[PDB]
Order: C-alpha cells, then sequence, then structure tokens
C-alpha cells in the first residue's frame, strides 16, 4: 500500500543531522508547500540476505505498517514516505526536546508523584499500542523523547518501531533481538512472544527512574543474561531507601517471569501507585522521593 | 599479566586503515626497531557498564589472554599490547591475503579435492585451538584470512577472537553473541556451550563453500533462528547437483543439534571426504566440482 517513489529532496528541504543510529541516519527537514518541520529518518536498505549493513525491505514494510495505524499523543506519527535506490526515508514528526531521562537529570529534585506523572505519559501510549494489538519491544530510556524540553511537565513521545510487530491470536512469534538491559526473559529463553514483553521493559525502566541503578545489569552481557532469566534482582536500600513500597510493589509485580502472572497495561494503569485509591496512599508518593543524586551519577556515565 | 602503558605511536608508524568493524579499527602498521609489518587492532575500551559503544576491561583481557596462548601456523598471532586513556591496541601479524571466500571466488575452476585443501587448514587451525581447550565463537568466511593471495594455494589464518573463550569442564558456559546466520542451535536456545559450536559453524562453512547456498539463512534473523533450531535444511539438487555424497555427509554430521552426537574436531579431521581411505572415494573428490557459478552470484551480493 506503497511508498512515494519520488526525490524527497523535491519536496522536502534536509539539513542538520539529529542522531544517526546503526541502520538509520535521523536529520531535521521542512516541507516546501507549507513550511513545517518534521524528521527525516532515512533508512538504509540491505542488498541480499545476510548483509550484516542495512534493513530488509520486510521489515521496513513492517515498521512503516504500523507506523501509519499509530495514532496517539503519546506516540511519534509518521507524515509521510518516500524511497530511492539506496534509502527509504521516513518523513516522522519531529521530537526535538531529548530524553526523558536527561531531563529528569536536570531536575532540582523530584517526587514519586511528579515521576508518575511521566510514568502515566508512557503508560497511555503503551495502552494505545497494546488496544490496537501491537508490541512496541524496543522499550528502554533513549526511545522516550519529549517533544518541547522547556515546559513544567513535558509532553513524552515514544519513537523507533524498528522492532514492533502486530501480535494476534493463535499465531506465534518468536525471535531474540532488543538491549539485554532491557529484555524480558522471554526473549532471551526464545520462548513465545507478545504485550507482555513490554511491560517488563517498562518495570526496568521505572526501578532505573526512581532509583539510578538497574535491575540485572551485570557486569558482562553473559551475567546480564543469566540475572533476567533467574529473575535475580533486589532493592538495594543504598538506593531505594526513600522509595515507597507502592513503587517498590509496582516494579515487583512487573519484573515476573511467566508471561501470564505479569501486569498487563490496563492492571499497571489500575495500580495503586499509578491511581491511588484512599489520601494516604497519594501523600506516600508526594512524600516519596525519587534519588536524583544517584540517577545523575549513572546518566553522567552513559555518554 | 598486563599491557604495556607506553604510547603505542613511540615504537610503531601507524598508517594506511586496513578495516574497521564496529568496536575496532585495524590499521597497517610498522615497528620502528626491526622495520617490520603488523596490523595494529585498536579496540575502543567502554567507559561505565551498558554503554553499547565500547568493549568492556574483562573482555579485552580475555582476548588478548587467549591471543598469547595461541601459536599455529593457521591462527594469527599476538606480538606486542599497548594501551591508553581510550583504546588498547593489539599488534598483530599482519595478514594481508584477505579472505578465503574472495580467492576461491576469482577461481577459474575448483575441484572437492582443491576445496577439502582449505578446509583442512580450517581444521587444523580449529584442532589447534581445541586442543587448548579453546572455542573460536566466531568462525565464519569473515575471519578465515589468506597470509598471501598470490601463491598458488594460500595459507588460512584464523582472526578475530573477540568472542574466543576458554572451556573448562565442570564449568558451564551460557551466552547468545554471533552471526545468526553461523551459530549453533546451543547459542539461540541458550543451552549451555562448548568447542561444539565451533563444528556446527565449519558445517555451515562447508555448505556455502561448496554450493554457494547457505542452510538455515531465511528473509529474515527470525526465519534464520527457527531454521536453526529446527535444523531445516536441504540439499537443494540446484546448488548440489555436482556435490559427492562424501560431501554432504561431513556436512550432515555437523548439522546436528545435539552436541554430544555432533562430530569433534578429531572425528571431522578423520571423516573420509578429508581423509580417504580407498582409491574410489579419492577419485570421486576429485570429480566432484564446487559450484563456483553459485558461489560467486552470492559472493557478489555480500558486497557495498
Amino acid at each position: 500500500e506503497p511508498f512515494k517513489q519520488q526525490k524527497v529532496e523535491d519536496f522536502y528541504d534536509i539539513g542538520e543531522e539529529l542522531g544517526s543510529g546503526q541502520f538509520a541516519i535521523v536529520k531535521k527537514c521542512r516541507e516546501k508547500s507549507t513550511g513545517l518541520e518534521y524528521a527525516a529518518k532515512f533508512i538504509k536498505k540491505r542488498q541480499s540476505r545476510a548483509s550484516r549493513r542495512g534493513v530488509s525491505r520486510e521489515e521496513i514494510e513492517r515498521e512503516v505498517s504500523i507506523l501509519r495505524q499509530v495514532l496517539h499523543h503519546n506516540v511519534i506519527t509518521l507524515h509521510d514516505v518516500y524511497e530511492n535506490r539506496t534509502d527509504v526515508v521516513l518523513i516522522l514528526e519531529l521530537v526535538s526536546g531529548g530524553e526523558l531521562f536527561d531531563f529528569l537529570a536536570q531536575k532540582e529534585s523530584l517526587s514519586e508523584e511528579e515521576a508518575t506523572s511521566f510514568i502515566k505519559q508512557i503508560l497511555d501510549g503503551v495502552n494505545y499500542l497494546h488496544t490496537k494489538k501491537i508490541a512496541h519491544f524496543d522499550l528502554k530510556p533513549e526511545n522516550i523523547m519529549l517533544l518541547d524540553k522547556n515546559i513544567p511537565i513535558p509532553h513524552i513521545k515514544l519513537i523507533d518501531f524498528g522492532l514492533a510487530h502486530e501480535i494476534e491470536d493463535g499465531v506465534e512469534f518468536k525471535n531474540i533481538f532488543g538491549t539485554p538491559e532491557f529484555v524480558a526473559p522471554e526473549i532471551v529463553n526464545y520462548e513465545p512472544l507478545g504485550l507482555e514483553a513490554d511491560m517488563w521493559s517498562i518495570g526496568v525502566i521505572t526501578y532505573i527512574l526512581l532509583s539510578g541503578a538497574s535491575p540485572f545489569l551485570g557486569d558482562t552481557k553473559q551475567e546480564t543474561l543469566a540475572n533476567i532469566t533467574a529473575v535475580s534482582y533486589d532493592f538495594d536500600e543504598e538506593f531505594f531507601s526513600q522509595t515507597s513500597e507502592l513503587a517498590k510493589d509496582f516494579i515487583r509485580k512487573l519484573l515476573v517471569k511467566e508471561t501470564r502472572k505479569r501486569l498487563t497495561i490496563q492492571e499497571a494503569l489500575r495500580h495503586p501507585w499509578i491511581t491511588p485509591v484512599d489520601n494516604q496512599q497519594a501523600m506516600v508518593r508526594r512524600e516519596s522521593v525519587v534519588n536524583l543524586e544517584n540517577f545523575r551519577k549513572q546518566y553522567v556515565r552513559r555518554r
């Protein structure tokens, strides 16, 4: 249901480089007819199967197909799609506010109430996807972006659907991918996959946001994978001394091997840490603080 | 048992770039004291754990540790190891004859006998490693190099020990890594690992050498992995019509899920396709022919 076969330079003014990854190169641009600004993600095509360099026809078509389905305020949106010999270039919504974790590291101070405000935006985006039977499959702090950095409470935008995949019911889908720090046990063990995996990733992102520490990350990839498979973590009191039991329960109910016993997105929204029932839960959440001292320490180390 | 802490440029004249990967950049260089030529692999260090960019202290130390054990004509050899704020640089034997598969694609013609000549060199290298309880863990056509391209029968050198690991006996090793096209089922399934894995790789490498095709490679990674785990392949007669049964038996005994029932390096070397026992096995091997037609076709598609 296809791609524009024109030259993207005819219709857009490409300029500054925004941030290249391993397979794509993102650049700011400007539609000519309107003057509006977008991002332009130049994905590099593959050549024949098993060129290490590039991305396959099938997997670009998949990402573009999912992007078209996806209309939500907490999820990036696709404007147009061109292609040529070398690249397929996507004209995406310009999200120029930086990472979430970046903005949070700037923070003078940050309570668990303020923290859940950002978590909730994420849960809303992920709820929209999961309602449309889509699994992002690459939930991590790099892919959690801000539209405008200079707002009191900025607007989260989930990005990068390179690993996303529609889930059907009778159909199985097994594959190994992602960043080891943030993958569920079913990825590592090459077990059937679904929407559940995103809920694991959320439990991890939460853990790092509050404490600055990461639950399963070892010295080496080897260890990391052994930790995930064994579900070996703990709330080390050095970082989690100012963290609520509500917050810890949320994380603990997400970081669960059995996919069926793990929280759904609908259950995570209804969890009391995200949606307090009484006043005393609301106040515990207001008086609990994110560990920004240790969160800055670890976020600096990622550069 | 450490790294030189001096500036590598003081002692070596670095020059032309030779072939950067993702974590390392390799450059031709020249020892100043001797005038001799080496390859200098500049490995980029990590910063703190999970920087996607870099290589960890522990994993550089392991590569260097395995490199210092490794003395064989069919295996690259480590000369020196400097380091600095940014990189650990290894001074490795210069291997400048290109990949094996590249040389073979230049071939006028190539019989199974001539092919096993190169396969033997590979098995000899691998045997040496496996005798020293080392697993390469990254056997593939890119890491099978030639020393001098312009010789009738060139000299194979296994390279890149970035994934290599010493296998003990009681000790278990489980990890996920490598190139999907060439990993054994135990990698994919996160099952305990050892020397066997390399042998599966050799089976895949042989398969491609002979036919130009690849046994498990699918359209997407998803399919490739399913194919490995299911051990789903076949000898499509379009590519294997001029391939001997001996050749097909060797491959078939290596591409086996069960690690115990798979061929060991010693069993591979003794296999009749490698080591005939009568004259008629020898003749079948001379008269059977590598499919350079299809081999070139695919090897071209892997380019730039």
